[PDB]
């Protein structure tokens, strides 16, 4: 296996706009076939990548900024990753979404807004070139990722995946570590061919061929595109903007020589108060705003450790580790940045999620016993708000994603499953649990565990028209966990 902590841990740059005024920043981002050495030990491997770039560039901007994006196909015509045609016209099909963008419907990546090479060939919900994001939400971390009908798994996996950060003024006054102190972790992993080429599994274990996983574990952890990375930081604070990018694992983080995160801020920004961990539960596509304070640790090579499995206990010579922190940086100035403990202060519906066999003996996973072309049934109100209750019978969590908004976590409950399946009444197996401190504040992507019924607090807006919610399982959403959801307007 590769040889681990032998790569630099790369910082993308931050994109530069076409055009920037006072009111308004445009951004132009090919995607492009692109080689790249992901470990020092092997030949470079062919990627798909935002300007050609794995991870795309760190895009920054400020609340409110108005900014324009025009996503562009320049990728070859054939896929070099497995298809399976039997889920569901041009092979190769990208569009943009922003995850975690409040953003109108046009601009938000619908999955059937995908277009071809050089926009040539567009799906039925194509409708505009240039995106629009006003940027009208709480300071955040964001991503960027590709979202077409049946092949997100396998655009996203190929290298379409970067870092979106909303910078909020207001919050400046908290002097939390900023500029080269504050870095974004993009995790994502991978399994790698000897000569370097990407494997991703045409086959589960009758069938099409290639077919459809209903999940990938791979056999290497990546961040910022290199494998098993260290980073040389100074003793002091640093800030680190987590985000899973990765298909299907979940990750359980924790320092190798006892310390401590403190989190500031979830997907949809700042916590009210920062919270002290010792671990932390990422699943795919959840963001978690970090300190980590190096200041008593000068000299010490540390271990950003993973201990859930995937598939199987994790294996300690490989994807139980991320990277590796050396604290070995001379100071170059004094840590003038904080970490305060106060940051801030802030209809019903039933869904199901449920798992059937197609006629081949593979597993779908269904939202609500619905297919995707199925006539949509969320469709709330503009400017109303909902508590929705997230039924999860199944034997796994599902990490849901809703677009457009972010949402607040009212409590999980545990029911009897067994029960649940005969006669669908939800016999409840104790009380329910508030929120931790972790998710006291605005969450987008959020972990509904087996066995409980999940519930949050959305208020639809401030935008209204046709967007989706979907389990952000790469291979679930696939086939077939993804549902429209029409916000409606009089
Ligand atoms: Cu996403
Ligand atoms: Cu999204
Ligand atoms: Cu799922
Ligand atoms: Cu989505």
């Amino acid at each position: 296996t590769l040889e681990k902590f032998v790569d630099a841990l790369p910082i993308p740059d931050t994109l530069k706009p076409v055009q920037q005024s006072k009111e308004k920043t445009y951004y132009e981002v090919t995607m492009e076939e692109c080689t790249h050495q992901l470990h020092r030990d092997l030949p470079p491997t062919r990627l798909w990548g935002y300007n050609g770039l794995f991870p795309g560039p760190t895009i920054e901007v400020k609340r409110n900024e108005n900014v324009y994006v025009k996503w562009m196909n320049n990728l070859p015509s054939t896929h070099f990753l497995p298809i399976d045609h039997t889920i569901h016209e041009p092979e190769v099909k990208t569009v943009v979404h922003l995850h975690g963008g409040v953003t109108p419907d046009d601009s938000d990546g619908y999955p059937e807004a995908w277009f071809s090479k050089d926009f040539e060939q567009t799906g039925p919900y194509f409708k505009r070139e240039v995106y629009h994001y006003p940027n009208q939400q709480r300071g955040a971390i964001l991503w960027y990722h590709d979202h077409a009908m049946a092949l997100t798994r396998l655009n996203v996996y190929a290298g379409l995946v970067g870092a979106y950060i909303i910078h909020d003024p207001k919050e400046k006054r908290l002097k939390l570590p900023s500029d080269e102190y504050d870095v974004p972790l993009l995790i994502t992993d991978r399994t790698i061919n000897e000569d370097g080429s990407l494997f991703y599994p045409s086959a589960p274990e009758s069938l099409p061929n290639p077919s459809i996983v209903p999940a990938f574990c791979g056999e290497t952890i990546l961040v910022n595109g290199k494998v098993w990375p260290y980073l040389e930081v100074e003793p002091r604070k640093y800030r680190f903007r987590v985000i899973n990018a990765s298909n299907t694992r979940t990750y359980n983080l924790s320092l190798d020589n006892g310390g401590d995160f403190i989190q500031i801020g979830s997907d949809g920004g700042l916590l009210p108060r920062s919270v002290k961990l010792n671990s932390f539960s990422l699943a795919p596509a959840e963001r978690y705003d970090i300190i980590i304070d190096f200041t008593a640790y000068e000299g010490e090579s540390i271990i950003l450790a993973n201990s859930a499995g995937c598939g199987g206990d994790v294996n300690p010579e490989t994807d139980a580790n991320i990277m590796q922190f050396r604290v070995t940086k001379p100071l170059a100035q004094k840590d003038e940045s904080r970490k305060p403990k106060y940051l801030a202060s802030y209809n019903i519906r039933t869904l199901k999620l449920a798992g059937t066999q197609d006629e081949y003996g593979r597993p779908v996973l269904l939202l609500n016993n619905k297919r995707w072309h199925d006539p949509v049934t969320e469709t709330p109100k503009v400017g109303t708000t909902e508590i929705w209750s997230i039924i999860n019978p199944t034997r796994g969590t599902h990490p849901i994603h809703l677009h457009l908004v972010s949402f607040r976590v009212l409590d999980r409950r545990p029911f009897d499953i067994a029960r649940y399946q005969e006669s669908g009444e939800l016999s409840y197996t104790g009380p329910a649990v508030p929120p931790p401190p972790s998710e006291k504040g605005w969450k987008d992507t959020i972990q509904a565990h087996a066995g409980e019924v999940l519930r949050i607090a959305a208020t639809f807006g401030p935008y209204s028209g046709r967007y989706v919610w979907h389990c952000h399982i790469l291979e679930h959403e696939d086939y077939d966990m993804m549902r429209p959801m029409d916000i409606t307007d009089p």
